[PDB]
């Protein structure tokens, strides 16, 4: 049994809810929240900016030190950093950004990072300002992630479309 509440069941391991991811993290304090990161861990907009703002910029300070030491992530890759006030850990995952011309086949590689964690709170990778089709992102998620994933969809309209169209 876990703390996640109100989630619509999709499969054996994937759950979905219309939720503000900052607000969900603040309430649950999950072991792992996933950030929709870029390779530079520059948390300007979307989920990354929202999450970072909720940490009072401490996520960005930590991220800048990580990049200064390790250099950029790979598209499809990830790193584990602090969850600050939101979670125990933040898994920063880089899905391909269609608005930069990145290979959408890298979306499966991105989701494979989730399998290293038994339970996660996450957004749909490569959705929103990353430019991918969220219906596609949900399909790749269900077909790739084997661990227990609780997906927070920001748009109520999109949430309803994802549920209604789910095979
Ligand atoms: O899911 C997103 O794309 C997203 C974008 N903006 C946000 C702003 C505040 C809180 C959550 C957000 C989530």
């Amino acid at each position: 049994v876990n703390s996640f509440s109100g989630y619509l069941k999709l499969t054996d391991n994937v759950y979905i809810k219309n939720a503000d991811i900052v607000e969900e993290a603040k309430k649950v304090k999950p072991t792992v929240v996933v950030n929709a990161a870029n390779v530079y861990l520059k948390h300007g907009g979307g989920v990354a900016g929202a999450l970072n703002k909720a940490t009072n910029n401490a996520m960005q300070v930590e991220s800048d030190d990580y990049i200064a030491t390790n250099g950029p992530l790979k598209v499809g890759g990830s790193c584990v950093l602090s969850g600050h006030n939101l979670a125990k850990h933040c898994l920063h995952v880089v899905g391909p950004n269609v608005n930069k011309g990145e290979d959408i086949q890298l979306l499966k590689s991105a989701y494979e990072n989730f399998n290293q964690h038994e339970v996660l709170l996450a957004p749909l990778l490569s959705a929103g300002i990353f430019g991918a089709d969220p219906i596609h992102s949900l399909r790749v998620c269900v077909d790739t992630v084997r661990t227990n994933v609780y997906l927070a969809v920001f748009d109520k309209n999109l949430y309803d479309k994802l549920v209604s169209s789910f095979l």
